[PDB]
DNA sequence: CTGCAACGATGCTACGAACGTG
DNA sequence: CACGTTCGTAGCATCGTTGCAG
């Protein structure tokens, strides 16, 4: 089965192999996806609701006009280019949503070292799938469990589109002597490797000092 | 134009981008499309709603959808659209197409022809092309130029009044100059407007060159 | 059995959109 | 607020493969 990837939103349109580009033609495209009770078979005419979703053209390509998460899933043409020339069609349908840049929230201005801070939660909204989410000191990402470096994260889907949404809340203990000036940010890395990261704009809190 | 060129084949699907347009809806966009279809100037909306719907519909994205195209389908395409806000955003698109005929056949081909003098060589035929297109003749893989030293071609084109495509047909006669090469080889080469695509030989032909019995 | 042709697959480049900077 | 840079996306071209005919 042949990978594929695309926007919501966006058309798409699957090239049946081997088929007559002019009708009439035998050919049939039987599918499974998000939409489908079962395998849904889609004829030259089509019908249906389905006509609204994904629909067959002249030319034997099967079209989708918005895709959604709910379109996932696996489509198959089997074909007829005269008799009984025979030729099938594979694809497998992964899709994708770039959420809205990354915030920190409850970010520190001020810290204190030898103990753990709040330095503040990275909070995604809008992404699918889901993907990750991770923090960097000063150009260099970090590690929970290592040196007294922990998180508290969390994703949740919007119902009505299906989305997620990540919450990641940074804390750690701060060596004593270390950057008084340092700087963190959060980056949202994207399940699928369409795009590259995407990191919040940095937080510079002041290390301050205990007795 | 500001119009940039966009060529597509008949009856394939064509899908045009607004330029800088909300990517969901709901979208403020409105395609203006002056062609063989349009009867002037027709405006299209994201919701659509006419019989252009089996035909042109405006896509959730914004974009404008083809089903697939045919002849009448040329003309220009342009979008307006607003980048809230204000923002606003042009596309200008020239569109043509095409269409590939069968290869082209020989016929009425000279079982054999005599020198010194005219002879009817045969016909190219060349069926479904479009734009138009041409025939041109090659002795043994070289060109054959009318006007020039007894070679001549006589030539049309037929329009399919339903396909509103091209049936070609060219006649191809010569003097040949007593002497000359007595198993010449003749093709004959279909080519279409721009690269649209390449050349469309027909199965050569090599006739029999006899002299001319002595007087 | 061999050659030629057509179709599909991959790679490349260019055009447009976005993001960041001054 | 504008300009400029970069990423992303889309189209054209190239090459290879498979199919078909001689």
């Amino acid at each position: 089965a042949q990978n594929i990837t695309a926007r919501i939103g966006e058309p798409l349109v699957l090239k049946c192999k081997g088929a007559p580009k002019k009708p009439p033609q035998r050919l049939e495209w039987k599918l499974n996806t998000g939409r489908t009770e079962a395998w849904k078979v889609l004829s030259p005419q089509g019908g249906g609701p389905w006509d609204s979703v994904a629909r067959v053209l002249p030319n034997g390509s099967l079209f989708l006009p918005a895709v959604g998460i709910q379109d996932e899933g696996i489509f198959r043409c089997q074909a007829m280019n005269r008799n009984g020339k025979e030729t099938k069609s594979n694809y497998r349908v992964r899709v994708y949503q770039i959420p809205g840049k990354p915030e920190i929230v409850d970010s520190a201005s001020e810290l204190t070292a030898g103990v753990p801070n709040k330095v503040g939660t990275c909070v995604s909204e809008g992404s699918y799938p889901a993907g990750t989410l991770s923090w960097h000191l000063d150009g260099k990402p970090l590690v929970p469990n290592e040196k007294g470096v922990s998180v508290k994260e969390q994703t949740r889907r919007h119902p009505e589109t299906g989305l997620f949404t990540l919450q990641s809340e940074l804390m750690v203990t701060p060596a004593r002597g270390g950057d008084p000036r340092p700087t963190f940010s959060c980056s949202f890395s994207p399940g699928l490797p369409r795009h590259r990261a995407l990191r919040t704009a940095p937080i510079q809190p002041r290390v301050w000092e205990p007795v």
